[PDB]
């Protein structure tokens, strides 16, 4: 039961959108990390439970993952891409501030933040 509900990724209350930036998100930037080596253990919800991490969602509360950022792009969840690139930011925090410096899955996050500003620096302009 430790494990709280994983982050919405879809709302019918929250208006939606698509955009050429969102669309770049999605077929570009998510695309780009989600098939990367390093990619596995962010393409889905910190399990605290199956990993015996009892204090994980003590010490993060706002939870973010690769899996839930895909899902909220395929089901226009965001109005824009700030939106998604604050869900990016907020998973990679989450890596850094529970983990040490150093540790494996810190480097593995960093070579993902890598990739990510390297494809966000190539950002379009909206059409
Ligand atoms: C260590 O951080 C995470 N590990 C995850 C994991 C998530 C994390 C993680 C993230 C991302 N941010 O904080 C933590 C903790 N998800 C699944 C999974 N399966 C698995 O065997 N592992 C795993 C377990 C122990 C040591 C390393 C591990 O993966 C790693 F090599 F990639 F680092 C994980």
């Amino acid at each position: 039961s430790m494990n709280p509900p994983p982050p919405e990724t879809s709302n019918p209350n929250k208006p939606k959108r698509q955009t050429n930036q969102l669309q770049y998100l999605l077929r570009v930037v998510l695309k780009t990390l989600w098939k990367h080596q390093f990619a596995w253990p962010f393409q889905q919800p910190v399990d605290a439970v199956k990993l015996n991490l009892p204090d994980y969602y003590k010490i993060i509360k706002t939870p973010m993952d690769m899996g839930t950022i895909k899902k909220r792009l395929e089901n226009n969840y965001y109005w824009n891409a700030q939106e998604c690139i604050q869900d990016f930011n907020t998973m990679f925090t989450n890596c850094y501030i529970y983990n040490k410096p150093g540790d494996d899955i810190v480097l593995m996050a960093e070579a993902l933040e890598k990739l990510f500003l390297q494809k966000i620096n190539e950002l379009p302009t909206e059409e």
